[PDB]
């Protein structure tokens, strides 16, 4: 229905989608400066279950994994969460080159890839109704820096051979998605929207820090995918990202000291 070209990319989707013009939208960029640390907010930590895993995908906006959230397998608790949230999959975005592909941004630096992982409150009974919540949604966020190759990554880019073409899927198991997380496990936090359509406002986002390194070759694997179905041309899935949306006056927090600012 919608997509990243120029006819019907982020600046057009207000038009078919009305929430694309909110007030909470994501992603933002993110000034240092203008983030205050907040000294109550409290660690979060993950339970997830690698054989929760079930299918990887190709709906030709993006690659996704699919966990089974049917019942509390794999869970999010801590940070400014009310309460644990069942993780339901986690897909990425990146760009044509490795200058840039990050959605959101921290001091004007862009990152080749943004990793989202989705969770829900199960306080709301059903995802659906989850996303009429302000707090429905749980995301957590990870940049990819270019650097040393990630081992378990690799796992997750070998299986893209299963889905090169859009609308394909494929089983995907016994993969533990908190194997892809950083040392350290400071964070961001601000309230949002999905950065693709409908573009609820019902996301409590979680950026990390420190970014998880990946090697060029990697994100070429990645960039191998293509947009388009099965029985058409070539069409390379790249630049899958939406570019900042209006902070407005939203409060970022920061879970972390930043020492270099002042005395
Ligand atoms: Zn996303």
């Amino acid at each position: 229905e919608w997509g990243y070209a120029s006819h019907n990319g982020p600046d057009h989707w207000h038009e078919l989608f009305p929430n694309a013009k909110g007030e909470n939208q994501s992603p933002i960029e993110l000034h240092t400066k203008d983030i205050r640390h907040d000294p109550s907010l409290q660690p979060w930590s993950v339970s997830y279950d690698g054989g929760s895993a079930k299918t990887i995908l190709n709906n030709g906006k993006t690659c996704r994994v699919v966990f089974d959230d049917t019942y509390d397998r794999s869970m999010l608790r801590g940070g400014p969460l009310p309460g644990p949230y069942r993780l339901r999959q986690f897909h990425l975005h990146w760009g044509s080159s490795d200058d840039h592909g990050s959605e959101h941004t921290v001091d004007g630096v862009k990152y080749a890839a943004e990793l989202h992982l989705v969770h829900w409150n199960p306080k709301y009974n059903t995802f659906k109704e989850a996303l009429k919540q302000r707090d429905g949604i749980a995301v957590i966020g990870i940049f990819l820096k270019i650097g040393h190759e990630n081992g378990e990554f690799q796992i997750f880019l070998d299986a893209l051979d299963k889905i090169k073409t859009k609308g394909k899927e494929a089983p995907f198991t016994k993969f533990d998605p908190s194997s892809l997380f950083p040392a350290s496990r400071d964070y961001w936090t601000y309230q949002g929207s999905f950065t693709t359509p409908p573009c609820e406002e019902c996301i409590v986002w979680l950026l990390l820090k420190e970014p998880m390194t990946v090697s060029s070759d990697q994100m070429a694997k990645l960039r191998s995918l293509l947009s388009s179905a099965e029985n058409e041309p070539p069409v390379p899935l790249v630049s899958n990202w939406r570019p900042p949306q209006p902070i407005n006056n939203r409060v970022v927090r920061a879970s972390f000291k930043h020492h270099h600012h002042h005395h």
